[PDB]
This record gives C-alpha cells, sequence and structure tokens, in this order.
C-alpha cells in the first residue's frame, strides 16, 4: 500500500459512516415497483434496506406496511388475502391490519383478544408519480412529521437549477417529478453490496469499461479513454436544508479534462459525433445522466439495498412527452434504439464491472486497502458527503429474510435454480 | 411489542429449554424408514437430531449403528459393505463393526491391530412395528437399561385411555402399535426448525389455512374460522411415569368454541357435513388427530429433526384392518381419496406455512419477539411440558454431514440440483 | 476414543502446522495448467494456497501476476486486457502492470498520477517444461534470490537416486523433467480440503477401495487387500538441502507384508498377474507412484490448495519417448487404456472416498478425534516432515474469492447450475 494513493488516514476517517452503512441508509425514498407492477387489488413483497415490505393498490392508492405479521413473522405477501378495501390480513392465523395506520383491528377467529388495538406494523408513505412507486423506507420510529418530500431525495431539477448548475449545451434534463415526463426502464437484482455498484456510474476513469460498446462505434460517438480532473472545484457539493444533498460534476468544463489518446498503449479515441453529457449524484444515491442517450432525454440510476449484498438495479430514461404523438415516438426509440444499445449493451458492462469489485469489499478489507487515486475524488467526495447527510444507518435485518445467509430454505431455493432476488415469490 | 401479548418474561422464562432444543430433543424414539425402504441386506443411512445413523435387515431384524467409521469418520451407508450377517464395514480401511454391540472386531487387512475391540460404535435400539421402523436415538453414554419403551414416546391410546380421554362422538383411535393396524402415508425432508413446524399441527387458529382446500368444498365440511379456548383446563397435560409425556385438547366440548363467522370480514363457513376430529401432542413432538379424515381412521404426524434447520416431515393414517379384503378397502381409499385430498392438497397447505415462519425464528429473534394472543395457549403448554419432560437436548452435529452449513459439498450438490435432504446417496 | 490408537497426544503434537494449513503450504511451486490450456497471448486465471493469479504467454513465455488489482480488487483475468506485449491493463480503470516485475508503468487515462511507479502487484515464477506450466507460489515478501529450483518440490529422481532407492523390480520412473518425458493426465477441482485428500494416494490400507475397479479384474492383477508396516523403518524421510523433502515407502520389500485374504469375512485376492510398484510423496503435497500402471509409465498426483476446502486434483502419467513414434504408441494407449481404466475408473473411487472424510474434518473434530492404527504410519510420517519443512503457511484469503463462502455472488453461480471452481470464467 503506497503513501501516494489519495484515500490516506485523513480522508478515510471522513466516511465512516459510509462504510457502516452496508445495509443501507435509511429514512429516505426509493423507488419500489413501476405503475405496471401493481394492479388495482394486487398485492406484492419486496425488500429494501433489510425492510421487508408489502404494497397494495386499494381504489387506485398504493399502501406500504411492514411485510411481517407481528404474530409469528411471516410474511403478508405470500399468499395474499385481503377481506375488505381498508385491510389485509394474514393468511395464517388471521391477524388483520388497516392499510393506513398499520393498527392490529382485529383476528379472524379472535377479535375479542387483548392484544387487538394495542400494537400494529410499521407503515411507510408513497408517493407514485409518472409510472413510478416510490417508498420512504424507514425506521420504526421515524415520526410521520418528519417524512420529507420525495424532491428531496431526487436528482437536482433543471430548468429550476440551470442557473446554479450552468448547462449551454444542451437542454434541460426533465425529472420524474415533471408533468408529462414518461419513464422507459427496468430494474433488475445486482449481486454484491449496493455502494460498490452506485460508485460506477460517477466515475469519469470507468468509462474505459465503454470503450468496445457497439452503440459507441455504431454513433461514431467521442467517448473519451477518461476524464481528468483539473482543479479542486470540478465537483461542486450541494447540501442546503431545502432541496437534495449531492454533488453535480462539471464535466464538459475545463474543470474536467478529457483524454482521447494513449500513444504508449496504442489507443486513440477515433470519433467525431459529438457527445455531451453531465452526471451528478444526491442521497440516498440517486444518479442523473444529463443528455444521456440523446437531447431531451435524461438517465437516472439507483442502487436500492436489498441486504447487505444485494442491491436492486434501476435504469430509467425519462423525456417529457405531452401529445399521445409524443409519446408513441419516445415508446419506438426506447423499443428499437434505447432499450437494445443504452440499457442494454452500454450499461451492461457496468453490470459485471460493479460485480468483479464486490469480493474485494465484503470482508470489509477493501475500505481500507483500496489504493485510490486523483479521479477517485468522485467516489470520494460521495462518501464523504453521504456520511454527512444520510437521515440514518440501516441495522441489520433480524428474523426477516436475509438476516440468515446460509438457511436450508436459502440452499432449497437455490437448488431449485433460484437466484438471491428481490419481489417475494407468491402461493 | 405489546404488553398484551400472552408470551410474558414469566411465561417464556418457562420454556428455556425448548428454546434451547434447536437440534431436537435426544434420548427419544423416532420413526427412522418404513419398512419397504429396507429389504432383507438393505443398507440405509439417514440422520436425527444431528446424529448419522445406518441401518442393516439381517434375517428379518434390522439394526441400527451410529453412520460414522471410527477411524476417519466416512459414513458406511455410502457403500454399503458387509462381508458377513452379523457385521458391517467400512469400505474405505476396512474397520468392521458388529451389529449388535457396535465394537470393533476387526479390521479387514490388519487383523492384528491393538485398537480392534478396545473401542466401537454406538448403537441404537430398534422397534418395527406393522410396517414402520422406530428407532431410539440416544446419546452415546446414555445406559441401555434405561432405555423406555416406544409406547412412552407414542400417542396416549384408546380405547386403553378412553376413560381418561372421552370421545363419545367418535369410535376409539387405532394405535400404530395395535394388531393388524395398517399404515399408509409418507415422509419427506421439510425446510426449517422441527419446532416451528411441530407447533403447526395443534394449533387451532391455523386452521384459517384451510378455507379453501378442495376436500373441505367436496365434502362440504364444516371446518370453523377457528376454535377459541373458553377455559383454563381447555388442555389437559398427562405426566405420569408410565405412559407417554404430552397434552390432550379437549376439542369439541364447551372448552373449546368454534367460530365459523366473521361478518366484519364477510367470512362465513358454510357446510352441513359434521367433522369431528381431536388432537394430542407427545414427546418428542408426535401429533394424533383422532377420527381424521374418517371414523376408525387416525392420522399421526412427526416432525424428526434432521439438523438444527432441517426435518423430517412424517405424514400417515392408520387403520386396523383384519381381513385381507379390510386391507384392500383401505389401501384403494388411500390411492384415491386420502393421499391426493388429504396427505397431498389438504396438509400440503401446512407445508408452506412452516416454511414461511422459520426466517423469524432461525436467528433467534421469533422466540422473543413473538407476539402470542389466547389462541396460543396450545403451543405454550406444548413447549413448557416440552421443557419439563424432554429426556435431553441434542448437542449441535460435530464432524458430521450439517455441522458446517456452507461447505463446497453442500455448494456442489446445490449446483447439481440437490436439496438439503435426509437419506444418504449411495454409491 | 481409544488409547490404542496410534494418533496419541505425543504423536499429534508432533504435526501442530499441518493442522494449521488448511490453506496450503506457501512459497511452493504447484502445476497451474497445461501447456494447452495457455496459447500465445492467452489470458487466465486461477486461484492457489488462497492466492488469485493470471498468467499470460506471450512470445512463447508464460508470465504470472497477482490476479488482482490493486486499485480497486477486481480480477485482471475476467477481462483480458493487453495493449502491448510487455504489459497487462485493468480492464476497468486502465491501471497497467509490467508483466517481468508486475510494477505499476501507468494508467491508461490518467498517466501522470503520482501513484504510478510507486507500487505494483506480485509476480510469480513459473517453470514450463514438457507440457505443464509450474508456477512457485509465495507470500508477498518472499525474496527472488530465494526461489528454489523446480525440482526441490518434485518427487525424487531416477535413476539418479535408485541406489539411494533400489528398484530391483521394475525400471527406472521418468520425471516430468527428464528430456523427451511426454505427459499425459487432466486436472479437476475437487471438492474438500486438500490434505484430506493428498494422504489417501500412499495409504496402504486404502486400496481395499479398488477391489471391485474393473482393470483389476480385466488384468487380473494381485491387488492385495491392504498392506502392513513390519518395521519402524518401513518408510525412509528424507531431507536433506539440496533436495526434495519427503518419504519413500519400501513396497515389495519384507517391510511391507501384502495381506492378499481374509477368510473370516470371505476375502480372497485371486490374481496371476503380478503388479509391482512403489509410492512416495514430498512437499508440497506430490504423490509418485513408481511402475505404474505398466513398466516405464509412472503417476503422479497433486492436489492443489485452492481455498480452504477445494483443491485441483492432478493426475498425470509420464513415460520417455524419444521418437514420434514412441509419442503415437504412448498416446494410443492413453487414450484407449490408460485414461478409461487407470485415471477414469481406478481413481474414480478415490475421487468419492477422499470426499466422504472432508466433513469428519472441516471444523477440526476429525484432527483430534480421528483414530488411526498401524497403517497410519504413512499419513503420519508425511505431516511430520511436512509440519517440519514447509516453507510456509498460506493465511486466510481477505478481499479475494473464497474469503467468504457464502456470499450473493456464490449463490447466484449456485443457482446457475455452477460449482466450486478453479479457471475463472471470462466476459
Ligand atoms: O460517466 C458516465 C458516462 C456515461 C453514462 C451513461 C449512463 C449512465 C451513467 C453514465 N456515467
Ligand atoms: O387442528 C387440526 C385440524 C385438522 C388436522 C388434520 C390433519 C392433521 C392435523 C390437523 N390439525
Ligand atoms: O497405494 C497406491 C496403489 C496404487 C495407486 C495407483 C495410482 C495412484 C496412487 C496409488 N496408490
Ligand atoms: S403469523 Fe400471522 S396471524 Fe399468525
Ligand atoms: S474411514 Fe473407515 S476404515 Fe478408514
Ligand atoms: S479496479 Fe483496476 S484500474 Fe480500477
Ligand atoms: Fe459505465
Ligand atoms: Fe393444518
Ligand atoms: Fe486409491
Amino acid at each position: 500500500i503506497s503513501d501516494a494513493r489519495a484515500n490516506n488516514a485523513k480522508t478515510q476517517s471522513q466516511y465512516q459512516p459510509y462504510k457502516d452503512a452496508a445495509w443501507g441508509f435509511i429514512n429516505h425514498w426509493y423507488p419500489a415497483l413501476f405503475t405496471h407492477e401493481l394492479e388495482e387489488d394486487q398485492v406484492q413483497g419486496i425488500q429494501i434496506c433489510g425492510v421487508p415490505i408489502v404494497l397494495r393498490r386499494v381504489n387506485g392508492k398504493v399502501f406500504a406496511l411492514k411485510d411481517q405479521c407481528l404474530h409469528r413473522g411471516v410474511r403478508l405477501s405470500e399468499k395474499p388475502t385481503c377481506f375488505t378495501k381498508s385491510t389485509i390480513s394474514c393468511w395464517y392465523h388471521g391477524f388483520t391490519f388497516d392499510l393506513e395506520t398499520g393498527k392490529l383491528v382485529t383476528i379472524v377467529a379472535n377479535p375479542e383478544d387483548k392484544l387487538i388495538g394495542t400494537t400494529g406494523v410499521t407503515t411507510y408513505p408513497v408517493h407514485e408519480v409518472n409510472g413510478m412507486i416510490f417508498v420512504f423506507v424507514r425506521e420504526d420510529d421515524f415520526p410521520d412529521e418528519d417524512v420529507p418530500p420525495l424532491a428531496h431525495d431526487l436528482p437536482f431539477r433543471f430548468p429550476e437549477r440551470s442557473e446554479q448548475f450552468p448547462h449551454p449545451l444542451w437542454p434541460s434534463s426533465p425529472s420524474v417529478l415533471d408533468d408529462n415526463a414518461v419513464v422507459h426502464g427496468m430494474h433488475r437484482t445486482g449481486f454484491g453490496n449496493w455502494r460498490i455498484a452506485c460508485e460506477n456510474g460517477f466515475d469519469n476513469a470507468h468509462i474505459l469499461v465503454h470503450k468496445d460498446n457497439t452503440i459507441v462505434h455504431a454513433m461514431d460517438w467521442v467517448l473519451p479513454l477518461g476524464l481528468l480532473p483539473t482543479s479542486d472545484d470540478c465537483i461542486a457539493v450541494v447540501e442546503d436544508d431545502d432541496g437534495p444533498k449531492g454533488m453535480m460534476q462539471w464535466l464538459f468544463t475545463d474543470k474536467w479534462a478529457p483524454v482521447l489518446e494513449n500513444q504508449e498503449l496504442g489507443l486513440k479515441v477515433e470519433g467525431l459525433k459529438g457527445r455531451h453529457y453531465r452526471t451528478s449524484v444526491v442521497l440516498p444515491g440517486v444518479l442523473m445522466v444529463e443528455n444521456w442517450p440523446e437531447e431531451h432525454v435524461v438517465q437516472y440510476e439507483w442502487y436500492v439495498p436489498i441486504t447487505d449484498d444485494t442491491h436492486e438495479y434501476w435504469e430509467i430514461l425519462v423525456r417529457v412527452c405531452p401529445t399521445d404523438e409524443d409519446r408513441k415516438k419516445f415508446q419506438y426509440r426506447y423499443d428499437h434504439m434505447y432499450k437494445p444499445l443504452c440499457l442494454h449493451g452500454f450499461n451492461d458492462s457496468d453490470l459485471y464491472a460493479r460485480e468483479a469489485m464486490q469480493n474485494f469489499y465484503y470482508d470489509g478489507t477493501g475500505w481500507d486497502d483500496e489504493q485510490l487515486v486523483a479521479t477517485d475524488i468522485s467516489p470520494i467526495t460521495w462518501r464523504k458527503l453521504a456520511s454527512r447527510w444520510n437521515r440514518g444507518i440501516a441495522k441489520p435485518g433480524r428474523g426477516v429474510a436475509g438476516a440468515v445467509k446460509d438457511t436450508s430454505l436459502i440452499f432449497k431455493q437455490t437448488a431449485d435454480g433460484k437466484r438471491p432476488g428481490y419481489k417475494v415469490e407468491q402461493i
């Protein structure tokens, strides 16, 4: 281990809370499911930050409660059982909970038990918008009064912040919160800790991983070998009370110099199609790639912690489409261009890159022995701000799926060919 | 956690040994194999309470020894090697053991070694009766003269105890010990701890899990949403020296009131076919369901600990059949009725219910955080008596399969598609 | 546990370092790949003694470096990326290393970083000969000038040592080092610790495992039930500075008496075709079977530790073939005789025998509780000499594949049907 590495002792001491957040940052908004994954009267179980959650849509509205019956701890989502529009029951011994408050309102065949009304399961705020269902995953005692607006946990918005983050080379990127904003994308389970997956996206030295991607050569893009920071303010850290907590990288300004060649190794980025974009990341770990893959379109990614060694990777493209005609155009371009060449192809390379790095960090070795360099100003800056502004460090799961990694149940599922997942299998 | 739960500190302190028996209660009788699973000269390896056991039938008689060669620990049952009617040898280096005493009588190519005769492997008492092979799984130092009769670890017998446990609504249930008693059923590995699986069977609130079983609607049975205890003596605890240690639930008396409806949730048990039955459980955890699924027929279930997170679930129906004609009638009704609709269909629901609860308890969380209620007087009573009368608590396996859950051998088998099991695979 | 066992307290205290070497003996030569597994410009990743290693052949020469980018710990071998004949780069962020020295010579898109030239990855000496690529697996601080010749970690050579180890009953066995020596064989991943796999080969009581092998009856050989030591010097321990450290068993002399029958168990070796051979073993655990399976042919086996519970089992036959005609004859006899009946068939029995013994030892039980006898003078003598002469005890892997056994990546691969392995899968 060399003394020339950027992550010296002083630096590492500045992001200890981050090193301690293997299970994720709790008391934050996270995408749970796409709207199309939860239809009227549909019940679905998931897990975020080690917390089991069950969702149900009733009369168009989505509710989220802890997917754990307080009687004997079974998941309520395994065999959806709802007798009324305002409740959800446990299919085992009948404990029934209020969808709105989570209170134990009754027990199917024991309506007079003294336990009734004296407790309940945790509820989770829901915010559904433009095809996406967001859930505020919180600790059992986090007060309702303290739940912040979804926007505080989403990337910086434009044109609102165009003055703060000038972007003369491209039109303003839309937000999932914008009217008529349309979302196209997917989410799949990633194998490995969320942090390692998250740091990949806004790292300007990692773009080497895409040197051979088909889209790069089909579009004849000008994708440099990497970018280099030229000043100490190459990244702007934002931490104002009202608004997202994160950072903006001044890409395509002199603060980040592109490297298009290395004669010594025989490398040279040949391409004439200019490709302008800009990355930023905000808690709980949301990436925004402005002007990607084309003008008026933006890419957002999430790395939702499921357990301490699995995460749900979200990848979406957003574009404001005011007319039916605009939507069809976007849908078409997504189907025959973006999805196959970008979300798949371009980003698939990131999938394996993130995985390949997991073994170094899981047992703690990497958090101490990694030897960072100049370009690592990005992940380091993120780790420090995340350590400073997270709303809580999730505790390890106890008495829930994932609390123990080598159960006979997990070996049974694995034997059957089922990989670690996210959405609870029913029946 | 509410203070209104039935399992308060005082109550929990009364079943600590039960909480400590994840690997099972040792020094007890357990069903090992059905007679048809061990033919003349056949050798089979199994595991109970973490103890590897090998069985061989010679001249019609079944013998059981520890399935662990004392030389270098291989399982004798993996490659059956018996050179004489009175012994069993290890296929690796030839250590040979007397079937009757387990003593090391010789070594194939080293007959004069000083180790010979100075030690041996543990032997286990066997009691085969009416199609079932029972084995007394005991500690290495449990004395032969202390081995109790099989009947002490089997459900209460009728008509013998008809006066003690009056049953005016149905004829006496036969015992596996009765003359001409015929057994039909099966056993299969269950994924999860034996205790959690065992408590499901005699829980009168869990019957909600069967509300949709085909047999219930085909027979138009009257299966209530659940039963409620009406008095403190709704369960009779029996603990007399000579006889089984367990409890009898006074089902179909005032002590247990049926709940056939819940207007508030829109539920109502419609059915005119009366279905009378009664459950009881005795150590080491044997369920008896009198008058099920029909008069003169009784169901017995075992949840045999294999390791601390797997068990062998036994499900059988018994009926005394004095004539060849009687046997054919029973075999036919089993084949085209009981098996498809009862053992499967009805009880398959229990399979998944038991599994769904395991995650809450494995790491210990559930044993402390569960919030039991009135109907839980059943499991609680069982836990207490089990704690007071068990003949020993099995120690974790050491140097045997299952001692370590994440070995490369297990990952190899899992990769090959093999689930955790019970019967040792040979060759 | 009997007091008549050969492994008494005093004896066990003499091989404690061996009990401590679950991850293998480091600073030793091990076979890595066959020459045919690494062609010109080919890159391959493996793991030995818990150390990740990547090899590349350039201009006919093979180089070996630690398969771990010092930047953020990914394996360099997962996506081979070499820009010049003298280097290998990390496909993720461009760190580039010198094949010869392992020094960090540059970073693709950050050629001026101060970290460059101040560190590098470990290099491993390579010795390719007659179709086999040997690698000297060493600790990061083991001096180049201290690397010993390959011959020191290979079995004793003949005729060089024919006087020291007289063999009147068969011609001298060739070495892999001999000119015109031809190698035919294979290596496959073994499931279980390397030590337990290794001790099987030179155990003269284990041959009982082959009593039913097809080759034995087709050749009508004379394979005794086992051999017995008759004197204290039945094994010669060699530990001279210049040369291999190991032991030679005086098979086919009066020091080892064959046992061809056991009337008491009805066993009798009925064979008239004499089969003369001799076994020896040297650090790091290399077996030599002289005159096997025929004259002028010798069998060598390795049990290379990968992790502490997996090893790469090597099985090869060597014969000196001076002419093209000789090579074809050897190839033909290997293809239609040795491979199907010897490497497979005869030795496949050992595969499962070794596996069946692993559970007893992994958690440490077997190393203390095994009850060894007279014939175990072989494994005991080996354990003592290994404890005394090993060049180092490998430390458990940290931050590398195998450091943690139950990662989600491992369950993902297992679910996909992939068994624990050795060669790193690419792309
Ligand atoms: O640095 C970068 C460059 C391109 C890119 C594209 C999609 C997602 C994240 C990305 N990050
Ligand atoms: O409470 C019950 C009710 C029915 C039943 C049927 C088979 C086995 C166990 C059973 N337990
Ligand atoms: O003791 C023995 C006897 C035969 C043999 C054959 C191949 C490999 C190892 C062997 N060891
Ligand atoms: S576990 Fe849910 S009602 Fe019993
Ligand atoms: S392990 Fe059974 S004789 Fe050696
Ligand atoms: S992990 Fe290899 S250059 Fe970054
Ligand atoms: Fe990328
Ligand atoms: Fe049931
Ligand atoms: Fe062998």
